[PDB]
């Protein structure tokens, strides 16, 4: 599957390249700006454990999910990750524990030691 498919071809994006947090491009972006920290984050987004006992999706919402990066607001690989998404990039992200809910996890929902898969679209980021 998807998950799979960033693990064999996916860009690590992680500072340490301890393949923590792996990319794909699934649809290229417009533009060269990627946001900033600070900038408000506004995404569609669908997640799961690698396992997939756990779907989770904005869309389900209907309405965007939308957070300030760099913030710590949500877990580190999505700081890292979606800093390197330009406006109206899809891509698929593959999270070590390390990188997302670590050996604590998030009981109930996320156990110890998970690793998350997510596709994200980035529509839009704007300036604090
Ligand atoms: C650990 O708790 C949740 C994790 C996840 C989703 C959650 C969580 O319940 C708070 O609620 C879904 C309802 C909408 N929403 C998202 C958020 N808050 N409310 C951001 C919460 C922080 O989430 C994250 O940092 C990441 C990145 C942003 C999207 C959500 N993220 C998750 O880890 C998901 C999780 C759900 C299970 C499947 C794997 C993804």
């Amino acid at each position: 599957g998807a998950p799979a498919t960033v693990t064999e071809q996916g860009e690590d994006i992680t500072s340490k390249k301890d393949r923590g947090v792996l990319k794909i491009v699934k649809r290229v972006g417009n533009g060269e700006e990627t946001p900033m920290i600070g900038d408000k984050v506004y995404v569609h987004y669908k997640g799961k454990l690698s396992n997939g006992k756990k779907f989770d999706s904005s869309h389900d919402r209907n309405e965007p999910f939308v957070f300030s990066l760099g913030k710590g607001q949500v877990i580190k690989a999505w700081d890292i990750g979606v800093a390197t998404m330009k406006k109206g990039e899809i891509a698929h992200l593959l999270i070590k524990p390390e990188y997302a809910y670590g050996s604590a996890g998030s009981l109930p929902k996320i156990p110890s030691n998970a690793t998350l898969f997510f596709e994200i679209e980035l529509l839009d980021f704007k300036g604090e």
